[PDB]
């Protein structure tokens, strides 16, 4: 039988602050249900150690969405509220099966748009450089479709071993740290000033596959939203 993520202590803090959306943004499991042992092939404990997400289908997801802690409702915060908002993770990205082309593994999202997606990418050129099998950040600085609305950055080549990420937002600026090294340093998020509906996400969100049957798979060794105010 499949082992539940809540059967160990590692992920209990974030599970107390998230709902699971699967296979779309529809509710699969509340925070209470996650803490109570919700499990399926889409969301189970691998190797006694990893919170593993799996999903097939274009634009489908198996993803945690940040909630107010202790049974609360959906959270919404602003890039310019003066608080530092932080998400941390340690992720093992396996080799992806044929047909999977991009898997979003962490986000900042709002009611209307993704401010930030960190994604694995099979193949893409950025600023005239071709990259394969790598982790990318995609930041929106507008809501349009033209390339001027996005800042897309190579973060790191995918590693077999765990890779650490940290996302920080403070005073309308974004920092992304990968394996302890700052890769994105103070990216401007001020376009989003006053949007009070932002939240963190993490898991597997499958983008532009070439086969809707192909199953994306992502293993988390750690995941947390870090509260700089220590509300207790
Ligand atoms: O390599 C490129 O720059 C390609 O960008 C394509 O447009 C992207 C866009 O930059 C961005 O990555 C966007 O991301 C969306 C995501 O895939 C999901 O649909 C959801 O999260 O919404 C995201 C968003 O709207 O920000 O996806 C588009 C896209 O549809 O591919 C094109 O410009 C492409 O021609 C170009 O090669
Ligand atoms: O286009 C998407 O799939 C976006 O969905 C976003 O989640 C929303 C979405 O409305 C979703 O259906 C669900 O809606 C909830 C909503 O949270 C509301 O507050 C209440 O919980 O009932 C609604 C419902 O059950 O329909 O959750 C929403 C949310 O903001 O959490 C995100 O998953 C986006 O990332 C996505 O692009
Ligand atoms: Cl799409």
């Amino acid at each position: 039988f499949l082992t539940a993520v809540s059967s160990i202590d590692t992920f209990l803090p974030v599970l107390n602050e998230a709902k699971l959306q699967w296979p779309t943004s529809a509710l699969a499991a509340s925070s209470e249900e996650l803490l109570g042992g919700y499990v399926g092939s889409q969301f189970y404990l691998q190797d006694g150690k990893y919170m593993q997400f799996q999903i097939a289908g274009s634009s489908n997801r198996c993803e945690l969405r940040q909630m107010i802690p202790d049974g609360g409702s959906e959270i919404g915060w602003a890039v310019d509220d003066g608080t530092t908002h932080t998400a941390t993770s340690s992720i093992v990205v396996p080799e992806q099966v044929d047909g999977v082309e991009e898997v979003t593994i962490m986000q900042i999202h709002s009611g209307e748009a993704p401010q930030l997606r960190i994604s694995w990418i099979r193949s893409k050129s950025l600023d005239g450089v071709a990259y394969e099998d790598f982790i990318m950040s995609t930041v929106r600085i507008g809501t349009g479709d033209s390339s001027d609305n996005f800042v897309k950055t190579h973060l790191a080549d995918r590693t077999a071993g765990a890779m650490s990420f940290q996302i920080d937002v403070k005073d309308s600026k974004l920092t992304i740290t990968v394996n302890g090294n700052v890769v994105v340093n103070g990216q401007d998020l001020s376009f989003w000033d006053g949007t009070d509906s932002c939240y963190f996400k993490a898991g597997a969100y499958n983008n532009n596959p070439t086969s809707e049957s192909a199953t994306a798979r992502i293993k988390f060794a750690a995941l947390a939203w870090v509260d700089h105010h220590h509300h207790h």
